[PDB]
């Protein structure tokens, strides 16, 4: 767990110390307020203190817990936030609502098919509400001088000497993976150290610096996350979630028939389209869908891992490339055509089929084939089944697998919102799932296992453009999950 | 200059093409309708159909002209918008803006020297209100329909035939900056060439993808604008700002006392600070403020280029290294401390001081110094000033070269803001240099020489021993190539090619 000296080492500076920061932070009610892990719970705080603010975080938690509610459950929680926060026998807690606003929530949920969003112009209202004079009030108060002194702390240098390394969960191409444990909290993480001579002698220096972006970019519950960079003589170390669940090849292979039942299959790519959904909301296409690069977490949830061939496209542009592994490559890949985000759905496609098939759509188990006929059954080859696909399931691997990409599922401009309208997650409550309120099929099982060059000055110019150490809203969230957060805060 | 058939390149899609755009737009109200310039004049479009949003848009573009203002014309600028919406009880044309917000409005304008941010509350309801039903009957409009349209058009393929080639303008470090021509449009942008061979031997892969991605991040006025990227089979290409004034080194040196005015160095030094300023918000260091890399318009106004070794920093996280040209670099620089922005702001130090006395802070010019005694002169030694210098420059520059960043003036939590309000800038309305609407005390005379020349022929360079292989391949992969949206829709209106579809 925690280390002797926490309170040490996990120390608020003085408030005075904290001044540079205060004026210095640009005053985002979205980020300050919200975004930030301690800062949401600080302005809540505030807000606690003042009855009209009170009601108003009253409010958006009832209609965050309306969002997620069951579809048998749904009109039950709308008319209660109904009764308690529009009650036209009583005084407005929420004043700033417009009538017609009320009204139209009243409207939508007569209705037996109610909009989950019914409540959303209500929301918009109060934040507006939110971001104004209480938000002004905020940073006069103390709660926000004790966000700065944590900001303060999150700034703070971070080395090795941060955490506590454990044995090697892996090995890779630049270097190993093994566990570590921050020595404040008892936070444990996978700790990818990325060996300098390693980058130098395969080229990997723009990959080395793309990957850290990427992760830090994203912020999804179904993609690994950075929580701090740093460097040594030797290496510069990414510190991400940990997974102790093993990779998806694992299950397929050394712990399935080949392959699962369906119900696994349907969860993992329902996870998997959330994650490309978040992905794609920060315009990146990852390139690299297979099941070696999907892990497992200890409660059997999934996160798309290893984006180091992921990349942005800004708007208003395309990438080309054959690039990825032989055997899931699209069409378009295998081509050099410019292209999108169309690889990832065809990812997806060749995901689900390994899952419940036992071998990638276009390449048997162990098959000894030379690339350039692999690419040739990805252009011209159809995909056979079996009885093992539901008549469901048989129609996303079909959709997800056509040849042409403008003619794809989610391709057409439905995004991942359409591919989760497919009638395979029929059973599935997205809002749920993407709430990590969705108990996974399985879960893995605990004991059991789960698996010349010299530096120049051209090297210290890449190091140069390598940052540390922490990142803001992971560093946060650790803090707030550890408990320090609370046994400093009191 | 535009094409014969440049309606024919230009040829909006059918309103079934765009089925798939329409689903896949993320409807964010500050991107779709201001950021993005044909969604800002298309969103314009739309409200004027409406009395109500009409009024708005009057009203957001009568506080506009209220910030630009001069300090004498601002308190009668003042009252004309109260006495335009918010002097009648029975015909108010925002009357979702509340009387309280009305009240602190008119007291803080009573007074005289008004702030610039009376009406901010007041734009800030406003917008409130645009981003609710307006926002949503606007999606459902014709007008929303051409937006996708035009984002079709932005989405369609970019190459080297797109572009009419015309004179080199200079030798790059990994290939030729020519001046060309987009043929649909007759703009004229700078095609910076650079040579896979070239990028191959120097192993700049890295700066390559990293200049391009800040080129498109940022969006000011002081910085080398990317429009467009494209791939050739020898290289890949960014077509930029074009800058026919010429590099600062060259006004400073070859055609300097070595020098200029006080008045120049300090209008340069003003737009740099709005440059720093925007690179800053996109939390980007740049680290190699340089005369050289400072380039001039055919209107006089600088923008800062080469961003080569520019990077954008994370949120809490700093970095090190020596890096930079020597004689530029910054003592936490020159010592490999960890760091922010700090390095920016001895940078425009440097700058200001070279500009006004005709040589660099710790290096005369042309001076044979041994780059480690250059580094202990920025360690140790003291900046000497001259009579060419007024009080208030000789203040800047003390300040900006503190050798303790923790003390170093933009570096103490003021930024660029408390750097704009040092005394040198007082005859500098900052609101107005940023809307581009104060005149440069110097134009370069077209028909006059501004740079090096440079021989309007090859592209030739050492590439014996460079062999193109799938590794290239893999990098190539990473570079996307197209427009970049911003850029190109100013371009489509500026043009008058919007207008004229
Ligand atoms: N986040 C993580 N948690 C647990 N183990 C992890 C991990 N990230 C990587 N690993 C392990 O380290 C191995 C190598 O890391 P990897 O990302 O696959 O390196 P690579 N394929 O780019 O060469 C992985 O195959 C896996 O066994
Ligand atoms: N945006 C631009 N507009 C007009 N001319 C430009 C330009 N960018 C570069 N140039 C010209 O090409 C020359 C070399 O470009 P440069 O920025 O030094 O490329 P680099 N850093 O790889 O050496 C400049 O000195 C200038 O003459």
């Amino acid at each position: 767990g925690r280390s002797k000296k926490w309170k040490e080492i996990l120390t608020l500076p003085p408030v005075s110390q904290c001044s540079e920061l205060r004026h210095s932070i640009e005053k985002d009610y979205s980020s300050l307020c919200d975004k930030q892990p301690i800062g949401r719970r600080l302005f809540r705080q505030f807000c606690d203190t003042k009855p009209t603010l009170k009601r108003h975080i009253e409010f958006l938690d009832a209609v965050a817990e309306y969002e997620v509610a069951d579809d048998e459950d749904r009109s039950d929680c709308g008319l209660s936030i109904l009764d308690r926060f529009f009650n036209d026998k009583l005084a407005a807690p929420l004043p700033e609502i417009p009538p017609d606003v009320v009204t139209e929530c009243r409207l939508g949920l007569k209705e037996e098919n109610p909009s989950k969003k019914a409540f959303e112009e209500c929301t918009r209202v109060a934040h507006n509400y939110l971001r104004g004079e209480p938000f002004e009030e905020y940073q006069e108060s103390s709660y926000f001088s004790q966000f700065l002194q944590w900001k303060w702390l999150e700034r703070q240098p971070v080395t090795k000497n941060t955490f506590r390394h454990y044995r090697v969960l892996g090995k890779g191409g630049f270097g190993e993976v093994c566990a570590c444990q921050v020595r404040a909290t008892g936070k444990m993480y996978a700790c990818k150290k990325l060996q300098k001579k390693r980058i130098k002698k395969r080229k990997g220096e723009a990959m080395a610096l793309n990957e850290k972006r990427i992760l830090e970019k994203v912020q999804s519950r179904f993609v690994v996350s950075l929580a701090y960079a740093y460097e040594t003589k030797d290496a510069l170390c990414l510190v991400l979630t940990i997974m102790n669940g093993g990779d998806l090849k694992f299950h397929i292979y050394n712990l399935g028939n080949p392959g699962f039942d369906e119900q696994r299959a349907v969860f993992y790519a329902a996870e998997l389209c959330c994650g490309l959904e978040d992905l794609q909301r920060e315009r990146i296409v990852y390139r690299d869908l297979k099941p070696e690069n999907i892990l497992l977490d200890d409660r059997g949830h999934i996160r798309i891992s290893d984006l180091g061939l992921a990349t942005e496209i800004p708007e208003g542009q395309r990438v080309r490339g054959r690039v990825g592994t032989v055997g899931y490559m699209a069409p378009e890949v295998v081509n050099n055509e410019k292209y999108t985000f169309s690889p990832d759905w065809w990812g997806l496609g060749c995901l689900i089929y390994e899952m419940i098939q036992g071998h990638s759509p276009f390449k048997k188990y162990k098959e000894k084939v030379k690339w350039e006929e692999v690419d040739q059954r990805i252009k011209n080859d159809t995909e056979e089944y079996s009885e093992k696909f539901s008549e469901d399931a048989k129609s996303i691997c079909r959709m997800l697998l056509t040849k042409n990409p403008s003619k794809r599922l989610g391709c057409r401009g439905e995004g991942a919102a359409g591919v989760k309208q497919h009638p395979v997650f029929k059973d599935i409550n997205f809002r749920r799932l993407e709430a990590n309120m969705l108990e996974p099929p399985f879960c893995p099982d605990p004991h059991a296992v789960y698996c010349g060059i010299y530096l120049d000055t051209a090297d210290e110019d890449f190091y140069a453009r390598f940052a540390t150490g922490c990142v803001s809203i992971p560093w946060q969230n650790e803090m707030i999950e550890s408990g320090c957060f609370k046994d400093i805060n009191k």
